[PDB]
């Protein structure tokens, strides 16, 4: 038989998936993030991408129903900027923050079981010692 | 600032996206493939993943409408096994075929503008000379 693999493929396809998110195309979930006194924010995304990067989103979205179109999800207890950075991680494989954001991002990463990000924020805080 | 990147992330997330496809979870498009006298076949998938690997699927799915749930798409002129192998490439970054399938797969890859696969099937046919 003949077999071929493009190693860069998953990188490239996520690059296009991030473009479709920024263009709000093919999105099926709107995350409405309200945290304490911060202004409410909204993030549109694709459930299957969120599901691929967070076990908590996967279970949140996999239910027996064929949901029709655009589901709104109310998100509590995480700041808008943290959610934004986590969504960006799901779509880009990278995350960036100032040395004083690192703690709230781990909080959010623990809450959405983003294993990779938890391990990294823990390494950083320990190195600050 | 503090910055982190998981290089394996896009690989891992596609691995979960392929699992959700095999489990028919979060799918929003069913490709009904009828080719000549071959039996009709069906493939469920996620539009945003198809869109990320084929410029032709992207334009096919990005329209002004918020489509409600599960769109059926009739696909002509490509054999079921070729479509299957192209879908698998979109979700796994790899494709495999016997030395006599290579020509029909390039046909399908040209038809869906899967650049990476076209270039590879062309290299193989030329090396058979």
């Amino acid at each position: 038989t003949f077999s071929y693999t493009l190693e860069d493929h998953t990188k490239q396809a996520f690059g296009i998936m991030n473009e479709l998110r920024l263009s709000q195309q093919l999105c099926d979930v709107t995350l409405q993030v309200k945290y304490q006194d911060a202004p409410a924010a909204q993030f549109m995304a694709h459930k299957v991408v969120l599901a691929s990067s967070s076990p908590v989103f996967k279970a949140m979205f996999t239910n027996g129903l064929r949901e029709q179109g655009m589901e709104v999800v109310s998100i509590e207890g995480i700041h808008p900027k943290v959610m934004e950075r986590l969504i960006e991680f799901a779509y880009t494989a990278s995350i960036s923050m100032g040395e004083k954001c690192v703690l709230h991002v781990m909080n959010g990463a623990v809450m959405y079981q983003i294993d990779s990000v938890v391990r990294a924020c823990a390494d950083f805080l320990v190195q600050q010692l």
